[PDB]
């Protein structure tokens, strides 16, 4: 599924991301835009043996288990394929875990580089 920004915003809001750990909804929508272009099926297979999965490009070393990544921690306790679902619940739940495990949103390189310090509210404006 490729979400619209407003539809994603509403779905993220239903799962409690607005203001989750002090990060406004627009931050999360902006992170998704630049990580995956709102595509739930996005994958980026890295040279280090890991792969980034789904709408938030969550990595298989620390966060989800794809079975094939060295050093797997599976801190989200999920198979990475769950992060490729049409519904975003598993991605959102793991994103919240990533923050809960001592990370800011700077854990997402696209967030740091493309959303941090910007007008993130543009991404929910008009929704
Ligand atoms: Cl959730
Ligand atoms: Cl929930
Ligand atoms: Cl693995
Ligand atoms: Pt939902
Ligand atoms: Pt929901
Ligand atoms: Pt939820
Ligand atoms: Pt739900």
């Amino acid at each position: 599924k490729v979400f619209g920004r407003c539809e994603l915003a509403a779905a993220m809001k239903r799962h409690g991301l607005d203001n989750y750990r002090g990060y406004s909804l627009g931050n999360w929508v902006c992170a998704a835009k630049f990580e995956s272009n709102f595509n739930t099926q996005a994958t980026n297979r890295n040279t280090d043996g890991s792969t980034d999965y789904g709408i938030l490009q969550i990595n298989s070393r620390w966060w989800c288990n794809d079975g094939r990544t060295p050093g797997s921690r599976n801190l989200c306790n999920i198979p990475c394929s769950a992060l490729l679902s049409s519904d975003i619940t598993a991605s959102v739940n793991c994103a919240k875990k990533i923050v809960s495990d001592g990370n800011g949103m700077n854990a997402w390189v696209a967030w740091r580089n493309r959303c941090k310090g910007t007008d993130v509210q543009a991404w929910i404006r008009g929704c």
